[PDB]
């Protein structure tokens, strides 16, 4: 017998292959992927001719291409790697608290609740790789599945097992893109020895890691210079949309008397002997809105490690330092 | 009181920063390690006074143009990810069976057994990011566990979670570089619309993902033209030092009475239901020889699930077709 088949790698070209009910789907073609199952080691199974075919092995010159301008420059276990979880994290679900969006509690991945509602906050803000952008849009309409099994695909994080919010947040901004003017400037300088500025723009004047509050943010630096007398860092002009500030957990006590200027905040939970639970946290109304995944909680005070940190867009002159 | 730090992120250069003994590590200078244990949230403990400090967070201009000079670029969280791994995988043994090192079963670290081992067969090989080469020459001198460390670092591997061998090796192939000539040329044709050349070069063309044996990449591929006729893939020239191949799972009968070309292979054991244990295994001999991290075996035949395949140097032309 003889059926023929559609085979992609992005769901927009296709190609026409003819197979045979002899050999294997691995041995005619390679690693093939139909609506979610990989279906490599079977027999061409009779009815399905005519049916579109997710291809991750043997890719053609112009398979290979349409793949890199797609989803960038990504290792040859991408593609397997990638179908794989769109299919496992099928079966999660999305709840809105409110018109809040959270990713419910399963197989640990709270690390990806406090990533995805950090991402939700955050303004003018643009995937340069096509596929996350397609599928940031998808998210924003209401279907984050494709956007959850990316950031899983890019983040190598494994379905099942608990990982770094922080860390996914910093790989996931990586690939993405300010839509407006940023700017940072930070000051090094030594009485004697001289000024130098270094300036940075993007989302990597929007970024920091180090300190979680903008007074520290602000001040002054100091250690040994190359003169033998004192050298200092401190920031100077600082012009953004929105601020993220990250650090390790770090307890600190916050509360809402005080009004902060920061509008979020995510929190790592749990000693430190067993790891592995995060929670999202929003300040609005007068109160802290606690995202602990599906759930919802409120509190005026509260003490927390906390590890990121957003603050609405800056601009700041050091003032006559 | 006032205590005086020396201050690095590479172990080369070094800034003196002066410390009291009233606030703590993190806002004073920030994420900071001391012989393999963070003390950021510890308070200058009086005797640590001229002690190197390796520091993770609020980096000067100088310290981080050197970070991305030696890791290349990396995510802000990389620092404090790959201290805590040179410290967890410090306990780790690497046994030696008659002249062959191979890394010990401990907290799932069987994937980085088969990574190290094939890595070791591997000749010509140069890594372009300095940290790597300068951990894969203590390697190669006996000293394994930067490398190690830092391989987990950059392929966002979790200490004690099972992981993906290929997907370990490709990654860490990435960032690496021959020494010497390599060539693949595929060759796309149609008999009415004309031949097309795809020319791959270094280890691009010592790596191919899709085929298992020498015998299938040489093998034809046809589907259908734009045209309505057929398009062929091919391989025509094929010129490496080494060749590796990689796929899924794929369960093969390996004999040693066939005299089989290849080197060595990887083989992925355990049902689909229960996934996580890999297995390297060198030809030598005229047995099989099993490297169970640590543990050693033989047979003549052997039906497994391979996954990786290494070859020695391709010199090939397409013979009339
Ligand atoms: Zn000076
Ligand atoms: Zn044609």
């Amino acid at each position: 017998l003889t059926i023929e088949v559609l085979v992609t790698v992005d769901g927009v070209n296709f190609r026409t292959v003819v197979l045979n009910n002899k050999n294997t789907y691995r041995s005619q073609l390679g690693c093939v992927f139909f609506n979610g199952a990989d279906i490599s080691d079977t027999i061409p199974d009779e009815k399905q001719n005519g049916h579109s075919l997710y291809l991750a092995d043997n890719l053609t010159a112009d398979e290979t291409k349409a793949l890199k301008e797609l989803y960038g420059p990504v290792d040859p276990t991408f593609l397997h790697r990638f179908y794989s979880l769109k299919a496992a994290v099928h079966g999660w679900k999305m709840v809105v608290c409110d018109k809040v969006r959270s990713l419910k509690l399963s197989d640990n991945n709270c690390y990806l609740n406090a990533v995805i509602m950090t991402l939700d906050l955050l303004k003018d803000i643009k995937f340069v790789i096509p596929a996350l952008q397609h599928a940031f849009m998808k998210h924003k309409g209401g279907d984050s599945t494709d956007f959850i099994a990316l950031i899983m695909a890019y983040g190598n994080c494994t379905f099942g097992a608990p990982d770094d919010a922080s860390r996914l947040l910093h790989t996931v901004l990586a690939k993405a893109e300010l839509c407006c003017s940023a700017r940072m400037v930070w000051r090094e300088w030594c009485n004697v020895c001289g000024i130098k500025d270094v300036v940075l723009q993007g989302l990597k004047a929007c970024c920091y890691v180090g300190v979680q509050t903008v007074e520290d943010l602000r001040a002054r630096m100091t250690y040994v210079c190359q003169c033998g007398g004192e050298r200092h860092r401190q920031l100077v002009e600082h012009t953004t949309p929105w601020l993220l500030l990250s650090g390790t957990p770090n307890e600190k006590l916050v509360t809402t008397s005080t009004a902060p200027d920061f509008v979020a905040f995510n929190v790592f939970q749990g000693i430190e002997t067993a790891v592995g639970h995060y929670v999202h946290a929003r300040l609005k109304g007068g109160l802290i809105l606690k995202f602990d995944s599906g759930t919802v909680s409120k509190t005026s005070d509260w003490k927390c490690k906390v590890t990121d940190v957003l603050f609405p867009g800056q601009k700041y002159s050091s003032d006559c330092n």
